């Protein structure tokens, strides 16, 4: 019934997971230079993001319906799922930032 | 297969968000007296509740499918989304009770 | 587009609730010996598990779509719903492990 809501420059919020992934893509395809191209490819299609790291295998990162929201399948650290706590994404299993998991794993490759 | 469950005075639980909103409506349309009618209207239709506060703009409060459950769009403090912690509703972003956000904002109007 | 993901021995993850319930069933139908058969039956069909405890009434335990995931209806302690925290399931209301609720309630029967 109210109008003084839809004459605002109105907008559907983003999906909180969607926003993480897009920020990860340009953070990661930027890191897709600091390899001797031994982390050669990262692609994101429809909330599925694949990350080729030949040293370990291939990563798959998902948007997922909840008992939680972002799903990580690590060729190295295994599978894990994450939901928002205080505005960072966190393992339901134990509570670790996936930011940290990815961070560590990515840079364990740069060593090689 | 068991009967001694359905000869109980049986009942579908409520939606936890639904219960919050109904409690907010009579808490707020009661506060729709303690204004010099400068918070003139509050309506709740189908899990959408609008709150007119001319001083700031119009509030919209939603039931929402999860990465969390109650969605707040504040003409003043902006958007935010909330899920249950220990039986109160809490910003996924930072962890603040929306009870508090609403409380503060409502009474920042009573000042005027 | 990537193959070196689907020539892995691939697998859909389980539902975190599903895994809890299956572990509860054999933990409970094992306890369906340590009664003077006064906790005579426990059945699990399609993510609905019923538990007959004549002393108190019948329990129903559910897989549920979220503002949380496992739903408990206790003939004794009432209803409650639970989501993962740090890999254990926890009352949204107050934060107690349902493991504990069930544990206590089950063994309050063994007293009799
Ligand atoms: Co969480
Ligand atoms: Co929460
Ligand atoms: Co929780």
């Amino acid at each position: 019934v109210p109008q003084e809501v839809l004459n605002l420059p109105l907008e559907k919020a983003h999906e909180e997971a969607d926003d993480y992934l897009d920020h990860l893509l340009d953070s990661l395809e930027e890191l897709s230079e600091a390899h001797p191209d031994c982390i050669p490819d990262v692609e994101l299609s429809h909330g599925v993001m694949t990350l080729e790291i030949p040293a370990f295998g291939t990563y798959v990162i998902n948007k997922q319906p909840p008992n939680k929201q972002i799903w990580l399948a690590s060729p190295l650290s295994g599978p894990n799922r994450f939901d928002l706590l205080n505005g960072e994404w966190v393992s339901l299993r134990n509570g670790t930032k996936l930011t940290d998991i990815l961070t560590e794993e990515v840079e364990k490759a740069i060593s090689k």
